[PDB]
């Protein structure tokens, strides 16, 4: 398993939790109604140690960028402000965000040809699958 298997743009085909891990990160209703209704894309491209991931959906876009293992800020999709650190551990993509004494965790990885997400905070959890797409 290498980062680099989970290149390309991935369509989103499944999620269950996404709305009660919404809830847990304290997102208002316009965003919420918009992480329920959106079913995005997810394009992750990545040069040895450099990473990017957009989405994109018919309601927003999003993109951040960033080197392996390198703290960074994160402006997340609600709007919060994240030290976020992305890692390629143990066969997944494990990105860490810490914000006001908070944590939760999104982990990316390969099983049986797709793409399976899946977020925590606080024991609240959800998975989110993508088919890989041309
Ligand atoms: C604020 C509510 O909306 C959203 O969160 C949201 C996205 N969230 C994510 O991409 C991550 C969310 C956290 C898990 C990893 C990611 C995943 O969705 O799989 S993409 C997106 C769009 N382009 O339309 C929307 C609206």
């Amino acid at each position: 398993a290498t980062v680099q298997q989970l290149e390309g743009r991935w369509r989103l085909v499944d999620s269950k939790g996404f709305d009660e891990y919404m809830k847990e990160l304290g997102v208002g209703i316009a965003l919420r109604k918009m992480g329920a209704m959106a079913k995005p894309d997810c394009i992750i491209t990545c040069d040895g140690k450099n990473l990017t991931i957009k989405t994109e959906s018919t309601l927003k876009t999003t993109q951040f960028s960033c080197t392996l293992g390198e703290k960074f800020e994160e402006t997340t999709a609600d709007g919060r402000k994240t030290q976020t650190v992305c890692n390629f551990t143990d066969g997944a993509l494990v990105q860490h965000q810490e914000w006001d004494g908070k944590e939760s965790t999104i982990t990316r990885k390969l099983k049986d040809g797709k793409l399976v997400v899946e977020c925590v905070m606080n024991n609240v959890t959800c998975t989110r699958i993508y088919e890989k797409v041309e």
